[PDB]
DNA sequence: GGCCGCTACGTATCGTAGATATATCTACGC
DNA sequence: GCGTAGATATATCTACGATACGTAGCGGCC
């Protein structure tokens, strides 16, 4: 069958959440998203920085997870020889109690993250404030300073040699008191990646596209990945999109499959093309459909644990902005030939 | 008797007054508003926060304390089995005597509220200036820096796992310096939930728009209900109150009940529909009214403790605003779907 | 007799002076606020702030005494039979030497005020810095911060649990630089409150009328009470006015009893109603006459130590405009019914 | 045969990546930079500084790699014969997290990359905190203050007396906090070259220019190298352009030769005449087209991988500003001589 | 002969850069200057402060290095009868890190440079932190304070009695925040002076004349050398510069003897007529000739290793501001005759 | 005359060294 | 024979200085 298994009726209503939470659709705009940030990753070429854009609702997070586990998978046959060997370390940024992005708690959340092997690695960490425990945790005193942390990172991150350090939340590394500020941050995560080889990969909203191009060093050595959302302008992403509907509803697990590609505009709407946006709204009304023990979903429903007006409004503002920022056109190749004397 | 007991006559006032107080009644308003909270505690899918509004004497405390106890009652069965288990930790906020918000405190009284369990519980937590005493309570030194008692409170949160984190008055989170750290103060919060996957509630008056829609993810991780008042407009409303007011005068502990329904303009004029003011002002006259132990209640006595007409003025100067802000039009649903070309 | 013992002038002028100062006449709007605020604070039903408006010489202070004595006499019983329980503890604002009014220096002295009980009730308080002495006061070190003193004092307020907390002279806390730092130490006073459930009674000239609508939630949790002063206008005023004084001056420790009432425009318009004005005018003049032995008073005695215009006039402008903020008439009560819709 | 081996297609792709990886090309502009560099670095003639600008992919790194080993190779035969010298030491300025550069960070590392010889060399450096340990790494306290870390410093500088001290990515330098610091932080360099005698190369982008003649006698003690990128105005450099692309296809290792020279408007677009951008654009091309085991490269390959046009814009942007900084013309030249009288 | 050795033709390349690096030339300029120092140097006669001001490339080190060759060789008689006399000694202005200039470290830096004779003599300083090693070498525990390691350098001064304190670079101690602390640090300087009864004499560029007549009292006890450099508007100095051209071609170790008197023009331009520069650029010239093997330099050679017209202009652009201050015209002595009404 | 932006200053905070409490080894006086 | 004294190293507390941020008063513009 091309939905959901046809047994999960009979299995009380915990399974069949479970099962609509971890499936997972694969849609085209995903797909070679992830197919390019696999090819980036595995030859960075002298390439620092993975800035990641995209909506909130996009799938960021989900894409960060999926090509975490497929480098750990292709990690592995080559881990069974080879020790004192992470994949991949995954890190979310922290958003400050102030305006200005602390970097000591950074430093020491990622020597926490990166480091917890199995305890037969032993790599005795730079300065003499950070060291294991009874209970194989990372401890660090508030004795050391920031570049003491650094130097241990540093060291430890060159000997455990990640494929990749995922950073996600990215945004959070903008808050700063300084316009200059937010150049200088980038210009830190810039050595800390250089000094060590680990590409860098930044995860996170529109908001992001503070940091696009910013010193002509950061620019050559930052690759930029649009997740884009689906719009309705273009037909095949319509096409798309309801296709995506199409199998969401195959894959409801519910006693009656509902029809779901008829209100795709109110879909649409709702959701604004993020796949991630779609799929959580339906989880919310599946949720209370099983609550209710309802053998199918109405609009009604739909329209309960769905999202507010104003709040899609100010979605489409800041995705508007986002991509006009983001836009490519061949205008934009005339100058740059013009400007280079190549006309 | 769908009224209040008649052996209360025999015994004295006090209990009187107290068995009015823990008096609580059902109004169609609550019962959907609570229902909605209930369902979206159930399952967030991938919401951090929910935004309940209201004006003032609303029942949303009452509201919290009923989903607090029910969500206890519900988790009971599993609490008898498995340990190291709080249900809900419900907060309120602290208006700073300065300006900026402390969240320096917040994360120390969040640490003293959510670790009150039975003192066999123990998690020996990140940071060493964290720690019980010889009488059960938490230890916070001054020495533990703001980022150290985060980094504490997200581990007991990760292991406790409360369903929701309730933050009473939450419009006292807008006490900042900055103006666009508003924005920053609510990107903290989404932090501390994004880690720790607990779901925060913000409970807070209208004064809380402030922080209703800012950035496109923190529009999609927040869910906003809104505990309307009764408004005099719609006659189902109307209906309403008079219904809730013959109810509260069913209620009252008197020798001879009050008739109450007739003036119940001057009633909805001082609580503008809000049952919480109306029980106030009920539970003032029964009170007036047990200490001059008279048999029943008068026009005169109701405005002896009738809300002046000034301060009532602003409330409904407040309410106006707030509900045109969050007033969702069909028109609004126009713009939204010409902007994204689904006309 | 209805006056002075006669027994008083053998004593010397010291005791009839003293005599005649710690006498307190009673008039009817003095009586009328005293159960107007018993009532209130007899069971404050959701209410934080008790508003006492009243101009210089209404009688706000001697107000404030009276129901503390009040209220100390009503809980010998319980406190016979129960420790650890304070009736009722009141401070005075402090008006800060610089521009910002200093939460430490008023935690630390509403501190010091509430913890005088017996030596034998310990509770060990938060915070490292608090404790007794060897003299058993309370000492507070400077290094206490400002929200681990308002931790203690929440502690102690919660354990002590007092009927009402009485802050006179509180139109103090205006010293403010920000607009809106106005309403938010308005604010932190609220919390302050509601985090201990003890109602704060404000007891302030017609300076607090600044104070006096802030927001819903301020509006709805504040009750109003107005030390009206006794006018000209009315005859019943005129007549309690003169009853007043003419229990003054058969209450004069003096050889021979002067004619008081004839000079009723006079003393009205030196004091314009203001009962402790009269009381402290007359004090003066009678301390005046004894220093000569004076067997009487006379116009010029009374014109030797009266309230010059300039001053005089001063106290008009500001009661007539508080008068006016405080009045509620017919019009506002129509206004209210027009704006919700119940005309 | 001027290609690349013939052999390299029977290898596995790791084979060939690694090949086209370690393939250094010369060019005009490689040679002549790298010939000053070396004529420099012979004789300094009372120069502290070398200040090597050049644009993000001018090849300032492999320039630095390639002296290194240049240096280390002349120095081997005498290196048999005379211990306690070291020919070059190389590090790289670290970006720091606060706004202002750390010196005791620079100071240490450079101590620990200095001070990696074999286990025999010992010195006792000044200072009790600066010594070796069982792995034979230089263990550096917190508790040494920076002046003391200089000191040691000058030491070690003092006795190992290597020929040039490379500070790569010199950018970092100019993070500071006052506006005239610069000349302070540039300053302080030429006080630790002076003692030690040793010249110090700074490597770094266009953004180096800030501190090229901010003082006089800085001015006197520096060498400028211009690292210059092919231009297109210039037929020679276009030429030269043409010929580099010409032997990077040549030794691409594909069983097809692919044709690059007809679009070298095109690689100069995504370039700007950069040498290490287009080497690793041709990289991941290769990668790519290895992935796969396609025998060529197609254009939409370069497509895939090229930098994005908004990224080449700014980098433009920085370069022609650069550029513009360090071009003399002869007008300068008169303006030397009218000023200098020499007219 | 007027000219080098005619034998280290035969010699390698390195002999004949050692003997040109070697060889000093004397100019009117440099003459006058040391004879001025020497009869200063000979009796201060109150004076505290010899200021020695030149732009980079006058020769200030060189000049320092032979007065102090010169006193030594005058004191070594004396040397060899009275023991723990030095007779000159002189060390190097350290440019902070920090914003402030570091007193500590000068102090121990004077102490660790004066105190380097044979271990025989043990003066036993005062303050018990200062005390020799096994090496010879003192160390400082860092715990001495400031003052009192000064007070041990006044006492080794005192005792030691040198001749002169020669400073380099002197112009390092302007680096402060304060506006008024220039004047506080040569009151710090003239005071270690004071009670020693040691002639300070500090070399550096232009920039010291900041502290040239900052006070009266500093005035008086300073008297200023001028280290000028050659002009153009006088053909005194323009000869001189064209001896000075004539011995150097005379001196250079090469076949055949350039002319470098056509292109005296632009040796003074890419010089500006310091002796210096023109040593340095004919060194950098001699080694690269030396390098080529070849009998001559020709002019392109000269433009290799040449000074950017940027650099250059930087140099007059301070030369000028600095003579202007140092200008002392007839005009300035008749206003001091006036103002003293002397006229 | 009113409101907005700048900036000068107080102040909390954090780095930082170095005073010090103390534990431990060894010698010696009781 | 043994306990205690003396010396010393070491981390940790503590005092003090540097710094960035809030912020109110004052100058400027409509
Ligand atoms: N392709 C997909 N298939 C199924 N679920 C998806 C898919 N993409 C996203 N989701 C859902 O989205 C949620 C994960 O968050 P997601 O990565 O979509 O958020 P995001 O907006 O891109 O990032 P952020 O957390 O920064 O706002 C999960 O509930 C996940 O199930
Ligand atoms: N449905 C109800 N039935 C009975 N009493 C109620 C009800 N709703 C509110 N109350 C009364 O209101 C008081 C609790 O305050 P309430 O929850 O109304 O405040 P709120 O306005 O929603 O919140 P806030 O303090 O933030 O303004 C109690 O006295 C409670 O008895
Ligand atoms: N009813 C009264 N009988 C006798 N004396 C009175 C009475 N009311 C006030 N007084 C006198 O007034 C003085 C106390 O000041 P009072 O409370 O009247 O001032 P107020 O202006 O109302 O308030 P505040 O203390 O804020 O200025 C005492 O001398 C007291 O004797
Ligand atoms: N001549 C060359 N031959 C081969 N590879 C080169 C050459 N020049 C540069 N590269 C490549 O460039 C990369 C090294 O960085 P490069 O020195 O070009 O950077 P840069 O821009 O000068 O400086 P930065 O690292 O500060 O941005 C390597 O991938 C190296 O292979
Ligand atoms: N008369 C001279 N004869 C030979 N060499 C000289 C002469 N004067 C200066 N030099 C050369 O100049 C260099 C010494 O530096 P010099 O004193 O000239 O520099 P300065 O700019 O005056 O001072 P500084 O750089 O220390 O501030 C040496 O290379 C030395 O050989
Ligand atoms: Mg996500
Ligand atoms: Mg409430
Ligand atoms: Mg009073
Ligand atoms: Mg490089
Ligand atoms: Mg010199």
């Amino acid at each position: 069958s091309t939905g959901f298994p046809l047994e999960l009726l009979t299995r009380p209503a915990t399974e069949r959440l479970a099962y609509f939470e971890n499936y997972t659709v694969a849609h085209p705009r995903l797909k070679e998203v992830y197919e390019i940030l696999m090819r980036t990753i595995a030859e960075p070429a002298g390439a620092s920085f993975i800035f990641v854009y995209g909506a909130s609702g996009v799938g960021k997070t989900t894409l960060r997870l999926r090509v975490e586990q497929k480098l750990t998978e292709l990690a592995l046959p080559k881990l069974e020889s080879d020790r004192a060997r992470v994949p991949v370390v995954g890190i979310e940024a922290i958003a400050p109690e102030s305006r200005y992005f602390n970097w000591k708690e950074y430093y020491t959340r990622a020597l926490i993250t990166l480091e917890e092997p199995l305890i037969d690695h032993k790599f005795d960490y730079g300065v003499r404030g950070i060291s294991r425990d009874n209970f194989g945790k990372i401890n660090v005193e508030s004795k050391v300073v920031a570049p003491a942390l650094r130097r241990a990172l540093e060291n430890a991150l060159i000997h455990r040699h990640p494929d990749v350090f995922f950073v996600d939340e990215a945004q959070h590394f903008g808050k700063v008191a300084s316009g200059y500020k937010l150049q200088d941050q980038l210009d830190c995560l810039k050595s800390l990646a250089n000094m060590t080889g680990i590409l860098h990969c930044l995860l996170g909203t529109y908001e992001l596209l503070t940091f696009r191009n910013l010193s002509g060093q950061l620019s050559r050595r930052s690759v930029d990945i649009h997740f884009r959302r689906y719009c309705a302008d273009s037909p095949e992403d319509v096409q798309a999109f309801k296709s995506v509907l199409l199998t969401f509803q195959q894959h409801l697990p519910l006693a009656e499959t509902p029809n779901l590609v008829d209100h795709w505009e109110y879909f649409y709407e709702r959701t604004l093309g993020c796949i991630g946006t779609l799929k959580d709204w339906l989880k919310r009304v599946l949720s209370d459909a099983l609550d209710r023990e309802a053998t199918t979903i109405t609009l009604k429903d739909l329209q309960k644990r769905a999202l507010s007006v104003a709040q899609c409004q100010k979605m489409f503002k800041e995705i508007q902005e986002g991509e006009r920022q983001l836009s490519e056109t061949e205008a934009d190749v005339q100058n740059l030939r013009s400007a280079l004397g190549l006309g």
